[PDB]
């Protein structure tokens, strides 16, 4: 019942190998920066990232110094002394390793191919968990394609079976080992496995939606990267879910998936809740602790919805770290991404940025009038609306990328914990606004309705409603003599 | 040679009191089919037989068997004048087999199991041999999804038996044939559309009931058998988009434009869009009768007007209001009139005007004083339907029914002339600018040319590539998957 607050702790292999808690030049965010107060505000820390090797087993990256790796992980599990309920999970995958064109992509595909490969892979996940002292497994494959989905599902079920046996063997009933995955937060990648969402979520404790990065340099016009609700003035997109292999009829597809639609956090959450068998309590909303920056924008609407000239490649070519005042962008060699920590310092600098607010999307943005820069990010104010949304929709909690990007005081994490748990915070009157809501209707969110029982032998007119086998149905055309479900002439429109 | 299939319908009461010298008892005896007419037909479908509660093909129980044999003998005697003429028998029809029909349960149960199908199939061959028929036609209107696999298995079973009987009887020169009557409009066609290739495989022909596309059941008057669409007329919901095909939204939308014009061309093109349906097995049905409407406004010759015609089956006494229609009084229904009777009404001074619609290529009658509209076909509309049959390479024509032609047999003569006369030339007939059905599906994908797909490439929106036999187009951008592996690709053409 306590909402989950899942923070990623991302540490590159080079920083593990040279770990140190006293030189921010080498390790910007050491474990010691996670104080007892922050440890009590978290429910899960996702250590990232591990990978799947050529032997099709969960494994640390080959360049990892195992003695150092163990030392970092032990410092994380030590945090449990301050919060007995905290779980240190490990994440496998991430964009770099697992995307279609990623370095280890083939290992993900092959690991879940056969009954034999799956068993071996599942056992290796439990082995790494026990050997290093982790509390559970998170898999971040971005993302399995339609043909790989059945194998993925079978592999999750196998891991669930082994974790459940391990929880009993280890006497962990009070804090069972858990299994989660990161899921797409936008329709284009979600369409890959959408038709099997219920089977994917069944063995999980949570599915952590990556409801951010919804706007990037790969887009034609600038936009908010995590708009909660839509702005009619902003761009709209093709609803890729209408093309998923669902087997539904044209009317069913059209009412579930309006197109074009606004690519927002609310749309991703509602698309998951439209599927039958997907409980709201397992859905976790992801939020970013960073902003994305664009250059070459136009004046007019504060940099919003403007064409721009930002390079979209990985990586980026030394050309000016044009992000004014972002020192962090210089050591990371990319001015397109900045941590909230860096953003805060840029705002209260004398750099020339202005903080503006979009009251439909309920998100802030920075505009640099002089240099034509646009930055979309989230802060403690946008989090009020997202936390209220989580509570109203009865979602499982929130997840964020990533811990090292919060400011020194841990203000972003403290805000989320306050909105869910503080006795002196009350959002009963917070105005959620008039932004556009996703209005598709699917099997999972049909309205409850009342209708007279279907009577065999009866001829029905167009638009007639009847109740049959737990649902209310409506005729799509006239003179119908067939029963609901036996004919393509009936459309399921309600339940009960 | 194109098929010319005429139905000869004779009700049980006429068989029982059969006579060739009293039109008050039998309006159209077999003697009306002269050697000239017999040479113009390739098949006569005697109708109708039924399926009894023992799940065997049988004559209506009220039938006097001796009289039934005598009528069938008079029909088979015609083979004297035309050695290639086949006398088929038809099982079913609307009265016996519609969902609410008296014998519907027998059709459904006869196809349920291997045993009931073997018994039923055997009974069809037995009746065929015992009475001297040349083949079997089944007119079940219409099996519903669940029944379709059983119906397909029953057709395969009958086909094996006929093929064997052909050998047995040394009929290799005029083999026994199997046909069915199929729906000529999308509403009923949607019941079995997805399995159309399987249904047609065992048949010599599928005879489409491309008439009765307009009637008192509709709120606006319209042509019952328009060849092409008139943009000024009504449009309808395309029910095929609701068939259980399993196609994506884009595929359904491209194949099934909606609303669309309910025409003969639409029904034919809808069949040709499915893979595995050869044009040579498709037979176009035409009516030898007209449908009348009363209470029509005056705007456009009574076309596309509201009306006050009752749609119930048994009509209610009230004025046989179709002026000059004597047949209507005897048949107690003023809503349908044989061509023979329409011709007489046009020759009398009753006030009808014969008008022509150059988009639909069909005639219609309008009565200004009484506000009457009649939609029918004649020798002129048949020129366009015959040319369409030749252009589209269909198997031939079918018509309902022989007894409605005029005494000289002008409609049948016209059809024979358009397909076979050496002195008829339709090379210059203008097919008009009426609306053509333009859906694209699996069976009519165009040959297209495109660069081969290259793995490792990221494709932009709208890109075209050839891969595994087809040309595919991306539906959104940044595609890293291979065609056919996720939902981002749309099949748009075939590779040569």
């Amino acid at each position: 019942t306590r909402k989950a607050v899942i923070g990623y702790y991302f540490i590159p292999t080079n920083q593990i190998n040279n770990y140190t808690e006293t030189d921010t030049s080498v390790v910007p965010f050491p474990v010691s920066n996670i104080t007892p107060a922050k440890a009590k505000q978290l429910t899960h820390i996702n250590f990232s990232f591990l990978d799947i090797n050529s032997n099709l087993e969960c494994a640390w990256d080959p360049a990892t110094n195992d003695a150092k790796a163990r030392d970092v992980v032990n410092r994380l599990t030590a945090l449990k002394a301050h919060n007995p309920s905290l779980r240190i999970m490990f994440s496998i995958g991430g964009w770099y390793y697992s995307n279609d064109l990623g370095v280890s992509h083939a290992n993900y595909v092959n690991a879940v191919k056969t009954p034999a490969s799956r068993a071996k892979f599942a056992q290796s996940c439990v082995r790494i968990m026990k050997d290093y002292g982790f509390d559970g497994v998170d898999i971040d494959w971005e993302y399995p394609q339609a043909a790989e989905v059945d194998g993925f599902i079978a592999a999750l079920q196998e891991i669930r079976t082994l974790l459940n046996q391990q929880t009993i063997t280890d006497g962990r009933q009070a804090l069972p080992y858990q299994l989660t995955i990161a899921g797409a937060g936008g329709a284009f990648f979600l369409s890959r496995y959408y038709s099997k969402l219920a089977q994917i979520v069944a063995p999980l404790d949570y599915i952590n939606l990556m409801t951010y990065d919804l706007a990037g340099p790969w887009e034609k016009v600038t936009n908010h990267q995590a708009a909660l609700f839509g702005d009619a003035a902003g761009p709209t997109f093709y609803n890729a879910l209408r093309e998923a292999n669902l087997g539904w009829s044209w009317e069913e597809l059209t009412r579930a998936f309006p197109s074009p639609f606004s690519l927002t956090v609310d749309a991703a959450v509602q698309q998951h809740l439209m599927m039958e068998g997907v409980p709201s309590a397992k859905i976790v909303m992801g939020v970013p602790f960073y902003g994305r920056a664009f250059k070459g924008v136009s004046g007019g609407n504060g940099g919003q919805y403007s064409s721009h000239s930002t390079p979209g490649e990985d990586p980026y070519p030394s050309t000016d770290y044009w992000l004014v005042g972002c020192e962090e962008c210089v050591r990371d060699k990319d001015p397109r991404i900045a941590s909230y920590r860096q953003l805060e310092q840029m705002l209260q600098g004398n750099y020339g940025y202005q903080r503006l607010w979009n009251d439909k999307t309920k998100t802030p943005y920075l505009y640099h009038a002089q240099n034509g820069l646009f930055v979309t990010y989230d802060d403690a104010e946008s989090f009020k609306y997202k936390a209220k949304y989580i509570k109203q929709q009865q979602l499982g909690g929130v997840m964020f990328w990533h811990l090292g990007q919060d400011n020194r005081n841990g203000d972003l994490l403290a805000a989320l914990d306050r909105y869910f748990n503080a006795a002196d915070y009350d959002d009963s009157q917070l105005d959620m606004g008039t932004g556009l809501r996703y209005t598709g209707v699917g099997p999972g969110n049909l309205p409850i309705m009342t209708a007279p029982a279907y009577v065999p032998g009866t001829t029905y007119a167009q638009g007639a409603l009847v109740s049959y086998q737990g649902y209310v149905w409506q005729t799509k055309w006239g003179y119908i003599t067939s029963a609901p479900g036996s004919d393509s002439a009936w459309l399921k429109v309600g339940r009960v």
